[PDB]
């Protein structure tokens, strides 16, 4: 519905800004990038920062946590270690 | 095939929780490596079979399902929820 569309737009703007913040500030932290991205997506759509994390939370619950993570380009550390062991063994 | 992978994931998951209890100040990498060797020892199998079964389970069932069993929340989602707490 229209609510799904509003969520998708905020999620996409946040994921675009997060990937861009990671690119521009490579030595930053995931928290730094997420905070920049929330600020950025909020000013684009003309929404609050609360509205941004609201949508990200709704997206995670309705689509899955891994779905949001795929759009951010994030592999959880535990899988990074599983792939490293996989490479070590193989 | 399905039963073989779900049982390996079970062993790895409880070995991970166990390692996290025995090494509470350890890192996630130390726990995962302990659990891979643990599950391999329990079933008399190789380390490569364990992480392959993990990767296959994660691909068919999703990434966050294995993490739910580990009791691990990705760092980025702890960040999001921290911001949501602040905006509240």
């Amino acid at each position: 519905g229209e609510e799904q569309k509003e969520i998708e737009t905020l999620v996409e703007l946040f994921a675009e800004a997060f990937r861009e913040a990671k690119r521009q500030k490579k030595n930053g932290t995931p928290e730094e990038w997420a905070r920049d991205a929330v600020e950025e997506a909020a000013r684009q759509q003309g929404r609050s920062r609360k509205d941004v994390v609201e949508a990200l939370t709704k997206y995670a619950q309705e689509q899955g946590r891994d779905e949001l993570l795929k759009r951010l380009g994030i592999t959880p550390e535990i899988y990074k270690v599983i792939q490293q062991i996989r490479k070590e063994e193989g």
